[PDB]
Parts: C-alpha cells; sequence; structure tokens
C-alpha cells in the first residue's frame, strides 16, 4: 500500500527538519556563552599556573592526575548498591556513566547483561503500563463512559504529578535549586541520561543513607512506569499503525 | 483476566531476579581493581603535589580549574555540526552528555525539545523498521515460504554485521582499538550511551572532518534503525500481548 510509504517519508523529512531546527537552536543559543567561559577558563588557568610557578609539563601531569580522579572524588562507587544503581541504569539504558566498567571483563559482561536485560525491561515496563492503564480506565468508570480526552489528561497530569514530586524530593536530598533538580527528573525519566548531575553520589549516599537509596531506585523505576504508561496510551497508538 | 496479571508478576520478580544478579556480578568484578587504582592514584597525587611543592588549597583551585576545562578539551563544541550531534543524542535519547546545556535557556529549551522529539523519534523508527522487515520478507521470498525462523536470523545477522562495520570503522578513525570501538558502537546503538569513549571529539573533527562527521550521524540513525527492525520483530510480539 502506498498510505505507509507516504507515513515514513512523511516522519523522515519531519524528523531531519526537527533536528535541523534544533540544532539551530542550539547553536543560537550555546556557541556564544561556551566562547565567553572558555576565555575565562583559560584566563584563570594561566593566572594560577603562574601564581604557583607551575611547569607546562607539571600542570599537564597534574591535569591528567585531576582528570583520572574526577571519578573518585564519589569514594567508592562500585559496591553492592552501587552495582545495582548501575545496573538500573545500565538495563534501563539511562546510562548515566558516571560508574562505567573499566576491566575489558567488565565490559563485556555488561554488553551481555544489556542484550537480556534491554528488551526483558521493555516488556516489563509494557505490560505493567497497559496494568495500570486498565486500572485507570477502571476506577474513572466506576466514578461515572471514558475517552482518550479523559485518559490522556488523566497520564499527562500523572506525569506532571512524578515530575513535581521528584524535584520536590531532590532539591532537598542533593541541594540542587528546584529547577536544577526538576531538570534532573525529566533528563532521567525521559531515559537521556546525560549525567551532569547525578543522584547518590555525595556524602557517600551509596553506604551511608539506605533511606535514600532506596528512595531513588523506586523513584527510578516507578517514574520510568508512569512514563512507559503515558508513551503506551499516546504512541503505540500511532507506531503499530502500519501494521493496520 | 488472571494471566495479563500472573504475567506481570513474573516479569516484576524476573527483572528484580535480574538486577540482583546484576548487582553481584558486577561488584565481583569490578570493586577490587575499582580500590586499586584508587590507590595507586592517591599515591601519585601525593607525588606530584611534593613534586611540585604544591599547597593543597593551590591544588583543590588547580583540581576545580582542570575539571571545568575537561569538556573544553575538546574545543569548540557548541557549534551548527556539535549542536546537530547534541540534537542526535537528545532525541535518539543516547545522551551522551559530552555537550550538555549550559544555560537555564538551552536547559528549557532541552525539555521542549526532547518532550516534542522523542515520541516523533519512536514513531520513525517503529515505521522505517517495520517497512525494511516487509522488504527483507518480500526479497526472501523472492529468492525462494517465510517463517520467523528465517526472519529472526537475518535480523541476527544484519545486527552482527553493523556492530563489525561500525567497530571497523571506528577504530579506523579515531584510533581505539577494534574491541574497544565494538564496546562503543554496542553502547550506542543500545542508546545506552555512557559516554566514556565519545566519537568526533578528537582533532577538532566537528569543524575539520565533514566526511568522517556524516558518517557517523549517518551511522548512528541507520544502526538504531536496524536494531528498531529488530526489537519489532523480536519484542513487539510479546509486549502488546496483553492486548490480547
Ligand atoms: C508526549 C506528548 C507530549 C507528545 C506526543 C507527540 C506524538 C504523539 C506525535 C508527534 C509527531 C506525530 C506524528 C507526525 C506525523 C505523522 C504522519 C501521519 O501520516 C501522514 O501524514 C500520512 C498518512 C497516509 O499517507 O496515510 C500519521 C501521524 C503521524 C505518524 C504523527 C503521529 C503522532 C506523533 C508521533
Ligand atoms: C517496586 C516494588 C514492587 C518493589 C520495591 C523494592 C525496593 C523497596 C527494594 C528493591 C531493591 C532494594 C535495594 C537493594 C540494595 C540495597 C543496598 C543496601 O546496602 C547499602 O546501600 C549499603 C552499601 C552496601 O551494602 O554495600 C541498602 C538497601 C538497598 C538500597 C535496597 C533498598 C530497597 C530496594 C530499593
Ligand atoms: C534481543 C534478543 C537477543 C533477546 C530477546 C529477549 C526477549 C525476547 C525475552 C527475554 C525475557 C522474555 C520474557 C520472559 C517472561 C515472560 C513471561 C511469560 O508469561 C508467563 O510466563 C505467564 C503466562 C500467563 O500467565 O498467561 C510470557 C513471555 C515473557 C513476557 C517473555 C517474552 C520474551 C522476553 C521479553
Ligand atoms: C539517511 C538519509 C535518508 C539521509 C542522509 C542525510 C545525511 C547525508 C546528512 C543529514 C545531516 C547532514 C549534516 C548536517 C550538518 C553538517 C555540518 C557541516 O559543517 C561542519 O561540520 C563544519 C562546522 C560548522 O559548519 O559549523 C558539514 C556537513 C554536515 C556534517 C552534514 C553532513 C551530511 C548529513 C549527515
Ligand atoms: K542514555
Ligand atoms: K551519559
Ligand atoms: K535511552
Amino acid at each position: 500500500m502506498k498510505r505507509q510509504n507516504v507515513r515514513t517519508l512523511a516522519l523522515i523529512v519531519c524528523t531531519f527538519t526537527y533536528l535541523l531546527v534544533g540544532a539551530a537552536v542550539f547553536d543560537a543559543l550555546e556557541s556564544e556563552p561556551e566562547l565567553i567561559e572558555r576565555q575565562r577558563l583559560e584566563l584563570r588557568q594561566q593566572e594560577l599556573r603562574a601564581r604557583y610557578n607551575l611547569s607546562q609539563g607539571g600542570y599537564e601531569e597534574l591535569e591528567r592526575v585531576v582528570l583520572r580522579l574526577k571519578p573518585h572524588k564519589a569514594g567508592v562507587q562500585w559496591r553492592f548498591a552501587g552495582s545495582f544503581y548501575f545496573a538500573i541504569t545500565v538495563i534501563t539504558t539511562i546510562g548515566y556513566g558516571h560508574a562505567a566498567p573499566s576491566t575489558d571483563g567488565g565490559k563485556v559482561f555488561c554488553m551481555f547483561y544489556a542484550l537480556l536485560g534491554i528488551p526483558l525491561t521493555l516488556v516489563m515496563f509494557q505490560s505493567l503500563g497497559e496494568r495500570i492503564n486498565t486500572l485507570v480506565r477502571y476506577l474513572l468508570h466506576r466514578a461515572k463512559d471514558v475517552s482518550m480526552a479523559n485518559m490522556v489528561l488523566i497520564g499527562f497530569f500523572s506525569c506532571i504529578s512524578t515530575l513535581c514530586i521528584g524535584a520536590a524530593a531532590f532539591s532537598h536530598y542533593e541541594h540542587w535549586t528546584f529547577f536544577q533538580a526538576y531538570y534532573y527528573c525529566f533528563i532521567t525519566l525521559t531515559t537521556i541520561g546525560f549525567g551532569d548531575y547525578v543522584a547518590l553520589q555525595k556524602d557517600q549516599a551509596l553506604q551511608t543513607q539506605p533511606q535514600y537509596v532506596a528512595f531513588s531506585f523506586v523513584y527510578i523505576l516507578t517514574g520510568l512506569t508512569v512514563i512507559g504508561a503515558f508513551l503506551n496510551l499516546v504512541v503505540l497508538r500511532f507506531m503499530t499503525m502500519n501494521a493496520e
């Protein structure tokens, strides 16, 4: 049929238009502040290097050392709590990359672990999302017909709710501002996970605050379920339509 | 029906067993080398600090400067080529996070850009994956019936092929070893994207090698399509089954 091919080319051309707009806007927003801050740091580098009479080779070596110690500033991060947090970020595909396997054996196992883990996790969050959509239909009917205008509204406000209570929690535990914590929540639950903000890294929380570690694992696995129950409603309505 | 609830609880219990096994294996693999390397770097820190008679406060300030210059070692990364690469890593949800929005305005726009972009990209890769699955069915029939034992085999070897030719390309352009380039390919195309290995960062490639930038964008968007056409075959067979 022609319809599927027209829809495919409409989606490809739309996606490349969306990328060219995104690239233009991010460049217009960020490429000047980047140059300003780079000039400022290139100045402060020479200021401190002169202030401590540091040889260029010595600065190069100190840079290499600091850039290798950058992750170990988190304290120990490979331990059972932190290995569970890593496994979460692998199979959910968040992948912050603050912890990443250092040995070749850890890399090979990480590859097989993701290989079997990601399908299984997609099938879990699909099944559980469809269960909670059915529950929402049932309870909304008991409160009365039900229509997409109600289901999508309840899904949308359930997402906005889980973002707000995530930002409220993390801006209290991590002392980020509310906007920073809300950004971290959004970037985690879409599974983008840049890793510029990462929870559990301060104050040895991975071995010191089991209640907060538990909260963060439950929040990640719950918010991903609510987002999955929203994509299950709003996107799988359209994606499988080629099979029609 | 009971079946959907039994399947949901079987998937939840399976996922938590899979996490507890993953956490145990990663801890057993990595938590000793971490402590060894941390001891080695804590030694080398004091060695160089003494070798350059560096005050502890001066070391703290040099550490702060180096840790802020760490990304700007990539040269300019917010420019049109690098903003297109960023937009790719946002809407595909790879999110390496080597570039991440520095201003609050770039963060707000990044949030709305992901919000509209990720559904659209899932629907694109679904539609295009189902088209190439239909093409594989058609051509395999022309080469003759067709069965899942053939379709899944061809999908699997198409994935292994795109990983091998990705590793072969990147281990040549980036001078990573083959295993490192294969790891980077696998971690990109599953969209985990830790960001410990990232392409295009060396030698100002973003403004110096348009042919290699083009290759990398085409490889990312093609390999994601082939992986999408594989999940479309092997997982959407099972995920929607709750709707049965
Ligand atoms: C998560 C919330 C906040 C946003 C959700 C957005 C998506 C549900 C939208 C964004 C872009 C939309 C797509 C944009 C373009 C098209 C092509 C359109 O097909 C045609 O125009 C051709 C039809 C034919 O030839 O038969 C079908 C709907 C579809 C897939 C849309 C389906 C719904 C999408 C994925
Ligand atoms: C969503 C429903 C159906 C289940 C919810 C289960 C959670 C309440 C469980 C699942 C995994 C558990 C975690 C698994 C491992 C750990 C590590 C454990 O030890 C440490 O954090 C100290 C460091 C170390 O032990 O090496 C503390 C409890 C904690 C966070 C657990 C807290 C409770 C969690 C989050
Ligand atoms: C990408 C390649 C290399 C690996 C693909 C793996 C998946 C296709 C597998 C991994 C785990 C599997 C799931 C493991 C357990 C179950 C529960 C099973 O349901 C029951 O056991 C209960 C049935 C009922 O109560 O009716 C249905 C299949 C399912 C979803 C499986 C579907 C197929 C999955 C997702
Ligand atoms: C998959 C099929 C259907 C379409 C394939 C399209 C590609 C061949 C296009 C899409 C976007 C293009 C890129 C968009 C932007 C740029 C930046 C441009 O400029 C630079 O890299 C220099 C830096 C600067 O311009 O600021 C060089 C070409 C390049 C990599 C383009 C190369 C060709 C690309 C990858
Ligand atoms: K990611
Ligand atoms: K990352
Ligand atoms: K992802």
